[PDB]
Order: C-alpha cells, then structure tokens, then sequence
C-alpha cells in the first residue's frame, strides 16, 4: 500500500496548517454533510482549536464551482477540505492558488497530486489503498491531526463513527488503515470492538425494529414485516419491545445463535452471516443506552443533524459538547411528539369529518403539519375507526406558502379491490382547482388553494365516483 509515500502526504498537510495557526490565520473548515464528513470536520476543527488556532466551519452538500468560487471571495489564507475535493483537484487549483489548500479526502481522486507546492492532497488512493474499505474521509482527517499532535488519538472513536457511516466495514469488519486508528481508540480506551449483532439500531430501537429493517444482509421472512418479527422474538422468548443494550451478554449470545440457525435454515451463505454479526464499536465515554455509545446509531444521529440544516451542530457533539446533544435530542424529539400529536388529534376530534358518499375529508387547519398528514390519514384507518373501503384524506394549513392547504389521501387494499386510484382522482381536482396532485393508488398528495376546501370536497368525492 506504499504507506510511507501517504504519510509523507499527511506531514505535508499537517505542518501546512499549523504553520498557518502560529502566523495567526483563521483555518477555513469545509466538510461533507453526511456522518463520514461531520466527524472529519470535527477532527480538524478539534486539532486546530488544541493548538490555541481559530476556525470557520461549513458543512456543504458537495464540492461545487458556484462554492469553490464563493470561497475565492473569502480571500483566506488556507481552505481545508475534509471528505471532498477530490473531484475538483483542478477546479480547486486554478481558483485557489493564492491561497494554501489542504484536501484530506479518500474518494477517487481527479489527479494523484496538485501541480503547485501550497496545494497538497492528502490521500490514500493513489498509493494503492481501497477507497471504499482501507480508511474513510474521517480516518484521513485522524491521520492528518494525529501527525499535528498525538495528543488528537482521542479523536479515535470519533474517527471510527466516520468510517462505519460510510460502511468502511461492510464485510462485517474493518480493514487498512482503519485498524491502525482502532488500536489507537483501544489503547487510549475511548473505543471497543465487539462482536455482535451490527443491525442499527441497538440503543434507541426495539428488537422487532432492529431486525424488521435489516438491509445488510436482509433476514429472510422477517426483513419488512414488523408483526412477522414481533412474532419471531416471542416464539424465541424474547421481549420485542426490549432494546438490544438491555439484553444480558447471556440473552444476546442466544439471540445470535436463533439467528445463525435462522440464517443456515434458508442457507445463507458464510459471509451474509459474518456480515449479520461481526464487528460492533462501543465507547466507554458514552453511558449505554445513548445513541453516541455505539458508531452505527452516533453516525445516524449524525446523518440527521446533517439532513435538519444543522450540520455544525453534530460537529459540536463529536467536539464533546453535551449542550449540543440536548439541542440534537430536542430536536429529534420535538419532531417525534409531533407524529404523536398528530394521531391524537385526529382521532380525539373524528368525530368532526366530512364523510361524503366515497370518501373522509378532515381538514386540521394549523393543528397538524405539513407533513405529518399522512401519517394522521392512516392512524384513522388503522385505528379502524374508518371504513377501511373509503379513502380517508387529512388537509392541514401549508408552513411554506399561507392561501394554500397541502392535503395527502391514504387507503386500503380491500378499497382498491372497488377500482379506486387516488393518484389519479388527485390529479384531476388538482387541476380543476389550480393545484398539484398525483400519486400511487393506495396513497397519493395535493395542493391547492385554501378557500376551494368546500370545493375539494365536492369534486373528490365526483373523481372516485367516475371509479
């Protein structure tokens, strides 16, 4: 893998920037959005900050001319790109060469190296490592701080978050350079490998969901159907509302041998099962139970932080600071009380809908999100309080615009048997009210203005007749 011509890189890219940070020059951190760029913006940002340095951070979806540009205006001393950049080598080249640019990246480089000296790219590829299996965007941002003080090897969890993010151990296991910075994390005592069951969701989700949505590999006959997997862990004598962390070391060896037999019953080839269980990464720094003790559930809070505009605020939480994590917590919390009170309204005040001779309308004003209206429609049906031959259609006030209503319809398998579409019947009122509406035939959306509500009623009801 030729590692000392990389670490040679890493030097390069390591002593560039605290020479900046001793002349007094503000770092300028720009990283990618997902959990692999948000922990390797982190990293960076922990360095600079450990050296008495000062930065600026942006967390951007992906390396554009329209921002390679917008950065030229900043006129900065050094540009740092974290998990991006390599595309654009000589993109970044030319609109960037008065000014010093590290790019510490591991996705398929344009070029193996800049043309100019303050230019450098910090990158395992073009030594021969595996993008996708050798070391992630995080892992050669850990290099990087590592080579500017040792002292940065406590970042070797956070590191790890980035590497299972981007599924550097999608086999099961971890190879490259990611086992360098694992024993790192294992000496320093920040990280643990276990071997256990590598499914999301093992410290904030209940058994039946941590197996119902399994991809990698997906459990036969369980994968997809909750109830079939609520039914499987009761049969097995497991609680299915339990979250994985709750077991005992006893409980979790019996809940993987039910699925190695599970697995060899439909024969499952050996690495599917080594993929279903291997290799799980554990903090002592984090109380079990929090979804920052394992990688898996820490890179998909990261992921959300990423995805709600709020990017920066999942970097404070690598950084360790827990008021960022109440803001995460709230936030995703917030969110969850909302679908929470959306079913509630809608089935305390049912007894409030236009029910016309095809369909439920229930129009919830402000009281309901954007949103969260289809989620209400089928809490209606599967409450079933609604005949479950009649669509049901749930209107709430637009967040966006104010003169409109966004409306989404759900229904049943045994109302489609009556030849209903509702794509199609949305569709039609749409246009005929000045609105957009389509959709599949079991549920379908629209949006049309608030004072044709009467109207939509009306012609609803009309589109399902012709059906």
């Amino acid at each position: 893998m030729d590692k000392e011509a990389f670490l040679e890189r890493v030097r390069e890219g390591a002593e560039l920037i605290k020479m900046h940070i001793e002349l007094g020059h503000t770092i300028r951190l720009i990283s990618h959005r997902d959990a692999d760029g948000i922990t390797a913006g982190a990293i960076l940002a922990k360095a600079v900050a450990r050296e008495g340095g000062t930065f600026q951070l942006s967390i951007v979806k992906q390396v554009s001319e329209e921002l390679i540009d917008q950065l030229a205006r900043e006129k900065r001393e050094i540009y740092v790109f974290s998990d991006l950049g390599s595309g654009s080598i000589e993109l970044i080249e030319e609109k960037l060469n008065f000014a010093t640019v590290v790019v510490a990246d591991h996705h398929p480089p344009e070029k193996d190296s800049f043309s100019t000296d303050s230019h450098v790219l910090v990158n395992p590829v073009p030594f021969g490592a595996n993008s996708v299996r050798d070391l992630s965007g995080s892992g050669v941002a850990y290099f990087v701080a590592r080579e500017m003080n040792r002292k940065n090897r406590d970042m070797a969890y956070v590191a790890i978050v980035g590497a299972v993010g981007d599924m550097q151990e999608i086999d099961g296991t971890f190879h490259g350079l990611n086992l360098e910075i694992i024993e790192d994390g294992k000496e320093l005592g920040i990280l643990e490998v276990r071997k256990e069951l590598r499914l999301f969701g093992r410290e904030s989700r209940p058994l039946y969901q941590m197996l119902a949505y399994a991809t990698n590999p997906e459990i036969p006959e369980i994968t997809g159907d909750e109830r079939k997997a609520i039914e499987w862990l009761r049969a097995k004598g497991f609680d299915p509302e339990m979250k994985y962390w709750q077991l005992r070391e006893e409980e979790k060896r019996k809940l993987h041998e039910a699925l190695l037999v599970h697995m060899i019953k439909h024969g499952a080839p050996k690495e599917a099962i080594d993929r279903l269980i291997g290799d799980v990464v554990i903090s002592p720094l984090y109380p079990e139970g929090d979804v920052r003790h394992e990688a898996r559930e820490f890179a998909t809070l990261l992921n959300a932080t990423g995805r709600l505009n709020a990017g920066t605020l999942g970097v404070a939480i690598c950084l360790g600071d827990e008021e960022a994590y109440k803001v995460a917590r709230k936030m995703l919390d917030d969110y969850k009380k909302e679908q929470i009170e959306a079913r509630k309204f809608i089935i305390q005040n049912w007894n409030m809908v236009e029910e016309g001779e095809h369909a439920y309308v229930f129009y919830a004003g402000k009281n309901i999100r954007d949103t969260l209206v289809g989620i209400a429609a089928n809490m209606a049906i599967n409450a079933g309080l609604a005949d479950p031959e009649k669509p049901v259609v749930v209107l709430a006030d637009s967040d966006e615009d104010e003169n409109l209503v966004k409306g989404s319809a759900r229904t049943t398998e045994k109302a489609l048997e009556k030849g209903y579409h509702l794509g199609e019947a949305l569709k039609e009122v749409a246009e005929k009210l000045g609105g957009e509406g389509g959709g599949h035939a079991i549920a379908a959306g629209i949006r049309f203005p608030k004072n044709r509500i009467d109207e939509f009623i009306k012609l609803f009801n009309e589109a399902l007749g012709r059906q």
